[PDB]
């Protein structure tokens, strides 16, 4: 039986450039760098983002943009703020997606490697009470 | 600030196929279903897997296999168990702790990992 989420590993062309993206927007706490030593299979870093263990590895593989996405939890009062923080870094933001009166607000946007991210307000419960 | 993970949404070509997959391996628990083709709305489902909200939507599969992945935690004693359970689904399975990498029918790379972060580092 699965205990829970282990981690999520993303692949990026420019490690350092992606790192700042994570620390600025998600207040990501870097906890490990392959540079923290000599002889590492690959250039990579591990971060803690609200509990979640996120891993970033450098590589040439590029994924085509799709609706597959990871979504983090935020509050409704912080929607504007995050939209300001994202905008202030010039990262691309998708337009408001069609809701269903009872579906909280969301912010969609990419990193530099076609990774669709989302900051979701509103909960799962409010999405089931239907 | 970010309270934590809200959910992960995956796109798949066959909703029913992926479901059986999630149930047979992750013991995924369906908790919601909608999406009416007749009313022009792609189908979707919501499962809970080890407390995590997972949304599956129907659409195109990943055109290419990359190394981006989602990993779930298990005990290192169930490694052999899950290895075989996975071989039983016939899915493409690429041969701190042990892990198991394998794809679904939409080119998503998954992994079951034994051992924790506390370990991995410290
Ligand atoms: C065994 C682990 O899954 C590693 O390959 P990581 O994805 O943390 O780089
Ligand atoms: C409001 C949610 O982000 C939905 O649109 P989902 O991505 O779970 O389909
Ligand atoms: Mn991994
Ligand atoms: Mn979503």
């Amino acid at each position: 039986m699965i205990s829970g989420l282990s981690h999520i590993t993303l692949i990026v062309k420019d490690l350092n450039k992606t790192t700042a993206f994570l620390q600025n927007i998600f207040n990501a706490e870097e906890i490990y760098s392959s540079g923290d030593k000599t002889f590492s299979l690959s250039k990579e870093k591990f971060f803690l983002i609200a509990g979640l263990w996120i891993c970033i590895m450098e590589g040439d593989s590029l994924q085509e943009r799709t609706y597959n996405h990871i979504a983090f939890q935020i509050q409704s009062e912080e929607v504007d703020e995050y939209t300001e923080r994202i905008k202030a870094l010039g990262v691309e933001m998708k337009p408001e997606r069609p809701r269903v009166q009872g579906e909280g607000r969301s912010i969609y946007f990419y990193d530099f490697d076609n990774h669709l991210f989302e900051l979701h307000a509103g909960t799962l419960e409010q999405r089931l009470k239907r």
